[PDB]
């Protein structure tokens, strides 16, 4: 029974500048704070918890910033992925072929087994998910029809919360494009000095709407 | 640097219930309150205001709701129309078909020639919307483009700012395809209970925050 949770993660380079370290240091800190913020989705019962990795706009950055996040996200699936079924999708031809063969590797050693499951969305582009929608159907069916366009979005299910740190209020091209419902929760606090109590009073925003 | 702004209306029954009045008194409060709006995004610069009129699932509400709902948001188009560009789009087979004849004939009433236009979309609803573009295109293009994507999309470019008054911070069936970096501003205040001041601190937020668009400066 699917209850699920989306993080947009943000704050890395603000967090590096006000902690006088570097962006890798700030994504090291990041990569810990995002096992902790899984591990707390699965003590809450969220059935999947999504993380915007990267939209298709994230790639234009530096190679070194690609790298850096791109390593930081990975290797938080290093470390989780032994204990709960990972998963992924997004516009896979924008991502780097290392980080691709990675986390393929990590998804097929990942535990299928587990009822909790982490899945990332990388180059994440409304734009580009209809058009891969759209290339693969065309002329093939006789009309495109609710179920399939769900069987075959990037986010596989409506998405039940959303929360986004660091003080942005925008989606920057991380929109679940199937979740209508969607409540969505801002706070300026950076993802790296988010609490357990933040995260709680976030749940206790979302979930108390009536 | 052109701007353009969209308002997400919402909070009638609340306003209704918090006033002591009818639905239909509420939403005549908002066809004023929309036509104030629509003067306040016109001196204030933007070049569109769209208004997020419905989405698909507002029109399993019975047919009184329907057309209160209609009446309501067309008064607004009777109103002003005529100093205003006036367009809409959306998933339109579902708009009862008066309505559609009504807001055609407004449209061809319009100021096309202002600089300023009033863009109603209707039957919101993205799944709706992508379904209709594939079915349009189904069988008969190579291939789906961008371009193509963006001529075809309910809001014909990205919107810069979204205004959602009425304390739901959510989307619903609003969010616009095309907008991956619009940014998003929402307000406890319900619509027929919004200022010119509130607007404006509206718009002092919005207009003081970096937009990065993705990338690192």
């Amino acid at each position: 029974m699917m209850t699920n949770l989306m993080l947009l993660p943000d704050g890395m380079r603000r967090w590096s500048q006000k902690q006088g370290i570097s962006l890798d240091d700030s994504y090291a800190a990041m990569t810990d704070k995002l096992v902790e913020f899984t591990g707390w989705a699965r003590e809450e019962g969220f059935t999947t918890f999504y993380v915007t990795v990267s939209s298709v706009a994230n790639y234009s950055r530096s190679e070194e910033q690609v790298t850096t996040a791109m390593n930081a996200f990975t290797e938080v699936v290093r470390r989780c992925h032994d204990t709960l079924n990972f998963n992924y999708s997004g516009t896979l031809e924008v991502v780097p072929e290392r980080w691709l063969t990675e986390l393929e590797a990590l998804r097929a050693k990942s535990d299928s087994q587990s009822d909790f499951t982490l899945h990332f969305i990388m180059g994440m582009s409304l734009a580009h998910e209809v058009i891969g929608i759209f290339n693969k159907f065309n002329g093939k069916i006789p009309a495109l029809t609710e179920e399939l366009l769900a069987a075959n979005a990037y986010v596989p299910e409506p998405v039940d919360f959303l929360i986004r740190p660091g003080g942005h209020v925008r989606m920057s091209s991380f929109y679940p494009l199937m979740s209508p419902f969607a409540e969505m929760y801002f706070c300026p606090t950076l993802l790296n000095d988010m609490t357990r109590a933040d995260f709680d009073v976030a749940l206790e925003d979302l979930r108390e709407r009536d």
